[PDB]
């Protein structure tokens, strides 16, 4: 926007609200445990990749 104000000094209080209303977190034709846990096993071992973790919110 035309002249649009921006300030420098922002602050940010505890905003968490509920966005949990997606069901639609999966996504396969009808795998099962076994079919998902051996391919899964193919890609990582021949990859031979560490699944390294993302670091947790600290102190």
């Amino acid at each position: 926007m035309t002249r649009g104000n921006q300030r420098e000094l922002a602050r940010q209080k505890n905003m968490k609200k509920q966005s949990d209303s997606v069901k639609g977190k999966r996504r396969d034709d009808g795998l099962s445990a076994a079919a998902r846990k051996q391919r899964d096993s193919e890609i990582m071992q021949q990859k031979q990749k560490k699944a390294n973790e993302k670091k947790e919110e600290p102190k």
